[PDB]
């Protein structure tokens, strides 16, 4: 297996995760690639109205949660039993971050609420894609996105500091070109994988 | 006043949460009425999930609480800031029934779950109405409800519990017939509400 992607909004995840799925494919592995919220038709319904309606902190943990919760249950755990490598775009580090270090709910809960969904499974390896917010901010804005800088920054201290306190974690610098940042990508991963 | 109506499958609650509603409002209280799942826009779509895909049970209890907290936040902590009696079909009694001695899903971790959800609001009084399962069967059978009698035998002994350990449940015997039960609620409501 399980390869998740995680950090801010415009380090290039779902670029990367693309890219991963493709080139694992091609080496003769069987592979999974599914997006966090999302996933699986119950989790994509979640997403919509995660990203669509205007929710209280509380209740947008909770529907992240049980978008995770199905996506464990329906996809990941059965996938993980017939040896496919799973890679996520985003799990259970994002929550953490923007639940927990944005929006100030209490970590603890949040990563019980996280085994809880996740059954307990655990990345071989969390890929954190590290870019300053500014740059990410100037990616995202050349395809009409906007996300809020002051959150942001309190949302990538907390990756970093996930990445020092959270077991299998590896940052990539993401600011770089996109073949570069995956050739970092690559080397992390031979620390798990052939 | 916060009033919560509990209780299995066909024990009548909805029936009487909407008593109590039109009573109270002649009585000359502002009165609000809520559903849960539902009650909100948001919690409304996550009811028709729960009652239409089939969900492994952790999902559920995650829909259930997000429904809750969807509702606290929106609807029954503004109402009960502004001096409405706020009656509920189902509240957190339900979840710890229903996830935990129904699901077996761990009951101290529903309990902090339900606490994150309403953020400590509780009710000044909870209505179990308690009937036997063969009873409530039989009056859903009739409108063409089925429910699984192994799972709610569990549910009823499971919300017996809870009004022995939760503060402020009063045990209604449901079973008799409507008017006659309204009549039992009128007199628990009276030790914390002028009815
Ligand atoms: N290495 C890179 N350098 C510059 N732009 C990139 C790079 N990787 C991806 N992008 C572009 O930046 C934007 C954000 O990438 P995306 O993969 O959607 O990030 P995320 O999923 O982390 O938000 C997209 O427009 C994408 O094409
Ligand atoms: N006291 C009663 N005796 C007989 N039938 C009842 C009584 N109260 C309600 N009913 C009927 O039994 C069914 C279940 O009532 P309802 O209020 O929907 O229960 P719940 O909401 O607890 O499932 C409905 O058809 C309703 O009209
Ligand atoms: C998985 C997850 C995502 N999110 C947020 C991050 C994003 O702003 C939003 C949608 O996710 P996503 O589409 O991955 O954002 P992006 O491609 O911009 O990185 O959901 C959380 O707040 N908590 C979570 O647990
Ligand atoms: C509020 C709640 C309801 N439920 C279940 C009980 C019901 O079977 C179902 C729908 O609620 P409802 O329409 O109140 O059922 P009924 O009128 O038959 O009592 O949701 C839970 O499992 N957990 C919960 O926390
Ligand atoms: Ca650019
Ligand atoms: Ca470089
Ligand atoms: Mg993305
Ligand atoms: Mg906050
Ligand atoms: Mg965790
Ligand atoms: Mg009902
Ligand atoms: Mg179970
Ligand atoms: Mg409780």
């Amino acid at each position: 297996m399980l390869i998740a992607f995680e950090g801010i909004d415009g380090s290039g995840k779902t670029t990367q995760a693309k890219k991963l799925y493709e080139y694992l494919k091609q080496k003769g592995y069987f592979v999974s690639l599914y997006r966090e919220p999302g996933g699986t038709k119950v989790g994509e319904v979640l997403r919509e109205i995660l990203l669509t309606e205007e929710l209280d902190e509380r209740t947008e943990l909770l529907l992240f949660e049980a978008s995770r919760s199905k996506l464990i249950e329906e996809k990941i755990i059965p996938d993980l039993k017939r040896d496919k490598v799973v890679i996520l775009d985003r799990f259970v580090l994002s929550t953490i971050a923007y639940q927990g270090y944005g929006k100030g709910l209490d970590v603890e809960f949040i990563k019980n609420l996280n085994e809880f969904a996740t059954r307990g499974v655990k990345p071989d390896i969390t890929l954190l894609l590290d870019i300053p917010v500014d740059i990410a901010l100037r990616r995202l804005k050349e395809k009409n996105r906007f996300e809020n800088k002051e959150f942001l920054e309190k949302v990538r201290k907390g990756f970093l500091e996930l990445a020092k306190e959270e077991e299998n974690v590896v940052v990539i610098d993401a600011s770089g070109e996109e073949e570069e940042v995956f050739k970092e990508i690559l080397r992390a991963l031979s620390g798990v994988l052939r």
